[PDB]
């Protein structure tokens, strides 16, 4: 499943309980087409691996955390682990993803 | 000077207003770097090109028009004509901006 | 600023540019008398009122048009907002005129 | 019958041609309703009274004799006898064009 960050409290909340996971964030608008498209696939990668976490932040919901992650496109991966950015993503691109996933995981 | 769209029917309005002129139209967020960025370019062309209309939208203020339009990438650049589609700029390249303004002015 | 409407397209044209404001539309002909008499008037008023659209068809260059909106005695000034009739004028009285400017715009 | 005057000159030879008769000339437009739809008793009264003559002055194909005569509405007659103007008569009122007729003739 895929965890809805609330605020920015929330998302140190979650980085810290990701532990020494590789953390998946999807940057993500309701609005936003390709966001809709892949959701359903990242679901299912999040249903799958056990060895990583995925989170979701709706950019109209937290602007202030949109606004501190330079997010500029719909979908934006960000790729994180112990608490450090390691890879950013931007767009719908599913085996970049998946590559990113297995580099850093 | 670039006009902010209040919702849909404020959209529509507009774009009946325009007439024959060319409407260039910035789908933006107050979150993202690149569209504070060029903003004010934006509102610079618009003072001298009377014969253009600019206008912008918000896609946090707008979510419905920001969906109608496939708003993937920002700040996005869409080029009308007569209520009708012309071209569409993701980025925030100023000189690819001139060029299509100027091939459909 | 009296605009000359050119054919029934650039009629239908103007009444979009309007967008939400009232328009008024002075039917006249070069050989009507009261025509001449009041067109200044209107000119000037035109050059005050920014809030208001004010347009002129020649019948003898666009009988069509005439015919649509069934001119009978000139100047008649029709009254129009978003499309659509709101009062209608016969002859030149421009205190008559004044009046239904206040009342429409 | 209805004769059309097609010039000042011919105006002049139609003035001349009606002797002493009480003259009726109605001025009018294709693209006016009222002048349409009184025609028809034009040409009536036209083929029934000997003693009157009826002429017809398109207004757009004859605008010099629009301005000569002051015209300003549709239809107008104008009552004319041995080269003298008797009466005018603004817009389609039968009654009171035969009035003018039963008087003047």
């Amino acid at each position: 499943m895929v965890y809805q960050v609330k605020d920015q409290e929330d998302f140190t909340k979650q980085l810290n309980e990701a532990g020494n996971k590789l953390v998946v964030i999807d940057f993500y608008a309701t609005w936003c087409g390709p966001c809709k498209m892949i959701a359903p696939k990242l679901e299912e990668l999040s249903q799958s691996m056990s060895d990583v976490v995925f989170l979701k932040v709706d950019v109209d919901e937290c602007e202030d955390i949109a606004q501190d992650n330079q997010i500029a496109c719909m979908p934006t991966f960000l790729f994180m682990k112990n608490g450090q950015k390691l890879d950013s993503l931007s767009g719908a691109n599913y085996d970049k993803l998946l590559e990113l996933v297995e580099k850093n995981k």
